[PDB]
């Protein structure tokens, strides 16, 4: 019993200036809706559906004349097609990476200014509060996240100093951290996503070029494995999973901002070019309608 | 009473940082197209002492990539020619600059997250840097301004909030003091001074572009508004020419602006004299000495 007309949302981003456009893609019939801006232009940021409504958490205002992070969260309703404030982040989150756990979202690491943080809070809908959960063991921003056993896998980043290839594990009811196996590749700014229980950790930065390598995490075996790799060299992409295929949108690789949006055929293991955004842009927000 | 003094307008912002250099002269309102800047920069200053222009600070933005920079270039009029002169100890993009004395005081700035209290002081003559006392408050986007020998640092961004407040600063005791607040927030605002008085055209206040522009009196301690400007800019070029305001290009929430206006403090009005070659923010601008 598969539902029908889920939608791939894409919030915010960048090109040449932080960007507030929410489009949604639907991979059916393969057309582009053009829906309500955000309030606030931003890059850097996440995305997240939880009980029909998209999220967009954390980022930054890059502007012309200056710039500002944002702790916000704020809330698109598409059956009215309209955003609404909700509580904001104990403290600014760019670069941010976000996971749903029990209908809460996660917000992990990203950076404030110079502070790159370890930190991580849970957000309660019903309530509408922020609540700080255990720090990671490793400060990063340009994080990737994955949900995967109802546990939360914080991948790569950047700690400040150091590009990381290193990745841990949040246990919600233990309320701890572990380190699990490294990459084999460090990646800041990669698409992570969960498919066919295994975390795919697609493109990102390594410190010398943008990558389009794409690896995943068997968590039994606890071993990282090379796939098929995209066509195009892509940080900073926004990445999600839609009937078994994974969907790869836009990103930075290192010269221009791409518009195109691949997908991967986990069964052939070959990547596709699919769509092309409206315009190109870097560190999107995507999210996916749920499945049921 | 000097004549054929040319407004100057260095680097600046469109899609990418830009290296023109480009001198408009307000008496037949023509433009000079002269030699480009060696690395192309926004968010800089430029100011002239003895004949020679000086662009300093700012940063490369590009699609490639991000570099503030902590460079002083000096441009010759007689050669067209642009020559590297010693850095600054640290990049400042969105830097202030003023003169007093011959030495250009480079003010506040950024290098990437680091919002800078921190002032320096460059000799023409010596070619050297040199750390003066630092400001009370970290600034970027701050407008600069010299009055009576003393050096104003206007509004600005530490890093939280955008500023109204004002400091000025003496050379001769070299130290800092708080003055009147400004009546609005301003970031990347047009300071300069005329007819005894620091203006400060536009800017941005976190929520929107001005086109308000306020002055203040040293003697009263007052800010006082004056007729707003016809488009609201950010991250406008400023000059005084003839006992008139000059601004030049800016940033309005939507476009990047060719327009120059300028201001008559006799009438309180201000008008369009001249357009820009391409519309554009973030530039460096200075004029000719007077005697
Ligand atoms: O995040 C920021 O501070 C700003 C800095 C100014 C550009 C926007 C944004 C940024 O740099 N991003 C996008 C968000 C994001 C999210 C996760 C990881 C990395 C990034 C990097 C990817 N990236 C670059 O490295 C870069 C360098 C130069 C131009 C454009 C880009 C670019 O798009
Ligand atoms: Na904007």
């Amino acid at each position: 019993a598969p539902k029908v007309g889920r939608l791939i949302y894409t919030a915010g981003g960048y090109f040449r200036q932080s960007l507030s456009y929410l489009e949604a893609y639907n991979p059916s019939d393969g057309t582009w809706l053009d829906l309500a801006d955000l309030q606030v232009p931003r890059s850097g940021l996440a995305g997240c559906v939880v009980g029909g409504l998209l999220y967009a958490v954390g980022g930054r205002n890059n502007s012309p004349d200056g710039n500002t992070d944002s702790s916000a969260l704020d809330c698109y309703n598409p059956m009215t097609n309209q955003w609404s404030p909700c509580a904001p982040m104990s403290v600014p989150r760019n670069r941010i990476g976000v996971g749903v756990i029990d209908g809460h979202i996660y917000a992990v690491g990203g950076s404030h200014g110079c502070i790159h943080h370890n930190s991580v809070e849970r957000y309660e809908p019903e309530r509408d509060e922020w609540h700080l959960v255990a720090p990671m063991l490793t400060r990063r921003i340009g994080v990737g996240v994955a949900v995967l056993n109802r546990l939360l896998y914080a991948v790569g980043g950047f700690d400040g100093t150091n590009r990381l290839n290193s990745a841990e594990c949040y246990y919600p009811e233990r309320n701890e951290w572990r380190m699990i196996t490294a990459m084999n590749t460090i990646r800041s700014g990669a698409g992570v996503c969960v498919l066919h229980n295994c975390i795919y950790a697609a493109g990102g930065y390594d410190g010398q070029d943008q990558l389009n390598s794409v690896e995943r995490y068997d968590v039994e075996t606890e071993t990282w494995t090379f796939v098929a790799p995209m066509k195009h060299r892509r940080s900073a992409l926004g990445i999600t999973v839609h009937q078994g295929r994974i969907y790869v949108l836009g990103g930075y690789d290192g010269h221009t901002f791409l518009d195109s949006v691949e997908c991967y055929d986990p069964d052939t293991d070959t990547w596709s070019e699919v769509t092309r955004m409206t315009s190109g842009r870097s560190g999107v927000g995507v999210a996916v309608t749920l499945e049921h």
